[PDB]
């Protein structure tokens, strides 16, 4: 039954495990220390080794600078025999917890308990040691993950993650604590084996301090970062401000949409600003004669057309390019008309249901290559209206008007 | 004081739990096979069970093919007695760790280990077992919680969530690791129950790998997904590609902003792409003489308003509509004039501040319903084009030019 | 070799720990209670306190009312001492789990537990205690971290992060679960301390139930909220609905793109809808005949131009202002005509590689001070479409038309 130490003085009851080297010698790197575990019965013998256990182990050969030691917790899943039993819970000597259930590491790597040593243990991976030290690593066949799951209650299911930042140090006798500082960041992101190693994150949300951070005033802001195809450094794409603008983090180098990837409309409530400042472009040379004779002809042509239930008014960039062509124009010289062609490519359509094998489950699509014919409807409506102009300009010198 | 095993040849000194069933018979599923823990002083007696304890516990019947076992952990909330302790660490034997705090579970629970034996004890529950083995799960009332706690020292306030792709396997007996593949993705989102059980996500950021990677190219997207009122399955809306335009994830499908949610205005560098391709459209009609009639009235009504102070050109859509009738036209035919309709609705409007019972708390505000009365100015300015090419037509013939 | 202990009845073979205060008192706050910890050889001794251990610890002074206790692990990294061995692993009486890898606390707070015991170990500190047993907890200097490692094999890498809403409660008797409720919601965010305390979170992303769920529809948002510059309380800014339009969270409120930060350019199916709707509007006054005379002036200036290689449709907003002055008009009261200004500021313009000291490693730059002068095109052919109205009606008065 009850097995007891027991300290009547106010001291502590403690039980310790004490472990040599072979010959006397240092107790080595990944020697089992020290061991609890349970050996159930099978009817008429018990395990040879325990089913459920916690190990204390060496980190590093044991030397007057070196007392390293490492926990793990290991357990034997349900149909499985203790052969097959798994270290599970790794406490690193670094302070990480790993965790590593079945199915996720061969029992070769049973001692891994660091980035540092799977790099070792496994050649090829190459993670960056820095992140050793920062906390939990869960590996996991390809869907490791966290759940959290949030009864409502009577108040609101409402699961979080939450980044406290914080000038100062838990570290040192001070411990001071002050104001979030400018660059404070909190990522959510991915980095990935590029053939040869893990790096930095190529993908990422990220929430950051917009300015430092004072009792009154505690600015933010939230940004999308992508990588792009033949680069290995990812960019801030596009974010919301303090003020909640959503804006391209590079000025004049982001489009909203693409040819295949069209917004079908936009809701406004002032009129799109487009700059159109002296100081970038080069002089404003005046029309010549086949282009404002172009610009009258295309006048012509608006009428009212329906997609394949209302009536729009306008033309077709072909009929555009025939007229611009006829008066001996190159039709794609000009910003107002547009060509824009794709690939074929194979894209995310939807999600199919839970399974058997995973809850996550893509369908994908195959869009066709393709190709549009556009026009830029402010700068046409300009090319119009000098039609118009050199029109009137004509009939007021014929009446000496 | 001290008790201690002793093994002085390089052995190891292991402490062992030996238990057994009823009569001699297999030790059971869920029986507690081993048992550290400490009981504290009263003042005359020691508590009737351990405060804070270390379990070792059977997953199934033990027998030649099965030596299940996992462990848990614990602990008993200060001004509370052992009668109310809590099993907060649980790892299961299939490797996964559950942290189930104070107020999470009922005592009845307490021998939970996965959501296949949670689903069995609380029937209406019904998660997907296919999420067990893939590493941690936490449950609180209401609101489960990861905190990063980050405090700069001398550097960046920098916490971060990293997913880490790659192609390959440590569970085999080569281990073999490669480049991130396409279909590489990181979900950060919501499963929720649907009144009959639990399923895929249903709202998430994801990042995505674009492509494989090599060396010199780790292309990737962030794209958000949503699910539709009326429907089960979610999909992707709107994306950062890995060149970092942002676009609808599906063509002509998607709006920007609404009518009671309307962008303020836009800052472009170019002018709008509009496709205008007569491969999408049916044939281009004439005007109708009644709608050049209104195309050359609607140009009268252009003058200068303001807001209820900057002078804006143009005018309004109920004049247009008038115009419109009084050549017998139903002006709600055509693409440039628009109406918008919305229900009173509510809306977060803002967060107030912590308090005592949660740190997130969302002020709610109702929005009338309403409506708008809008133009496509592109559009309208064509079709006064119209008008003008019309008149200037009439004008040419009278001149014999 | 191996120490056992046996129950061959069907019982439990447990090890318990029992200690006193001083003088027979109660155990107290903080009080080891128990312990399990490995001490290595060094050749000829052992270390004088364990290298890797569990400790029982109390939670409050013991009494009648309260068996509060708490667990810990210690580990050594390697290449130090047992002087500098970090209780890395914290079980809180709460049931929370802490993470607290080397480097993260001072020794000193080795008995640390909660958000409570921090509070008043740090006074500065000032965090929210009602996040005290809702899970995991990481501190870590600087950059606190959670790795999901996500091997390929035969499926895809596909980490996850998933809350998981429920209505009801796992805690009482009853255990009622049902469907997923309004006010449903997962964020993902950054709290900080803003030179006083901690508080609720400034900027996130937030995963949102749109309504209640059913068997047959569980709709969702996704939401970035971010805090302005003097302010200290987040606002939603955009939105993905559960439609997929993309969306400001207030009417007329926030901006797509800025001065410094423009869109390149929009790709879209219809006309940008902008609403012109007299009830929102004072009279359209006529224009006067020096705007008439302008807006004449103005159409002879269209030409084409380049950029510093097609050739673009329009004029200078710098040559608009001089014909508009021409005529005794202030330009900047006309809404077709804008100016912007901005100051210097400093943007993240890319990520460095990974290096020794992090992963993450943003690279600054400086924006110098500018401005734009810009049209709003849409209006400005309005205007000059007026011009061609009053000039149609002159030459058709002219002819007695």
């Amino acid at each position: 039954c009850s097995f007891g130490i027991e300290n009547t003085a106010g001291g502590s009851a403690v039980f310790h495990n004490y472990t040599r080297g072979a010959s006397n010698s240092v107790t080595k790197n990944n020697q089992l220390l020290g061991g609890y575990g349970s050996r159930p019965w099978l009817g008429s013998t018990y395990t040879e080794h325990s089913n459920a256990a916690l190990h204390f182990l060496g980190a590093g050969d044991t030397s007057a600078t070196n007392h390293g030691g490492w926990i793990r917790l290991l357990v034997t899943p349900k149909g499985k025999t203790i052969s097959d039993r798994v270290p599970a819970f790794r406490l690193s000597d670094n302070g990480d917890l790993w965790l590593v259930p079945d199915g996720a590491m061969h029992s070769d790597l049973g001692l891994v308990r660091s980035i540092e040593t799977l790099n070792a243990a496994v050649p090829r991976f190459n993670a960056p040691s820095i992140q050793d030290g920062r906390g939990l690593k869960i590996v996991a066949p390809q869907a490791p993950e966290i759940d959290l799951i949030a009864p409502r209650g009577s108040g609101a299911s409402a699961p979080a993650i939450r980044a406290m930042w914080c000038d100062g140090s838990l570290a040192d006798t001070t411990r001071y604590i002050g104001a979030t500082q400018p660059g404070s960041t909190f990522y959510i992101g991915a980095s990935g084996h590029d053939g040869e190693k893990f790096d930095s994150m190529r993908g990422s949300v990220a929430i950051k301090s917009a300015g430092g951070w004072g009792p009154t005033s505690t600015p933010t802001q939230v940004v999308l970062e992508t990588c792009e195809s033949g680069s290995i450094s990812r960019l801030p794409r596009w974010g919301v401000d303090h003020n909640g603008t959503l804006m391209p983090m590079a000025d004049n180098r982001y489009n909203l949409g693409w040819g295949s990837g069209r917004v079908k409309q936009v809701y406004a409530v002032n009129g799109t600003i487009n700059t159109a400042d002296a100081r970038l472009k080069n002089d404003v040379r005046a029309m010549s004669d086949p282009e404002t004779e172009a610009a009258k002809a295309i006048a012509k042509e608006i009428g009212f057309w329906t997609w394949k239930i209302r009536e729009h008014c306008g033309l077709t960039v072909q009929r555009a390019i025939e007229i611009m062509e006829s008066f001996g124009l190159d039709p794609f010289k000009y910003g107002f008309i547009c060509y824009d062609k794709w690939d074929e490519h194979t894209v995310v359509s939807e999600y199919g249901p839970a399974n058997e094998d995973g809850t996550e489950n893509p369908i994908y699509k195959t869009i066709p290559a393709g190709d549009h014919y556009s026009f830029r409807l402010e700068e046409l409506n300009l090319f119009i209206a000098k039609g118009f102009e050199a029109r009137l300009s004509a009939i007021e010198d014929k009446l000496g008007m």
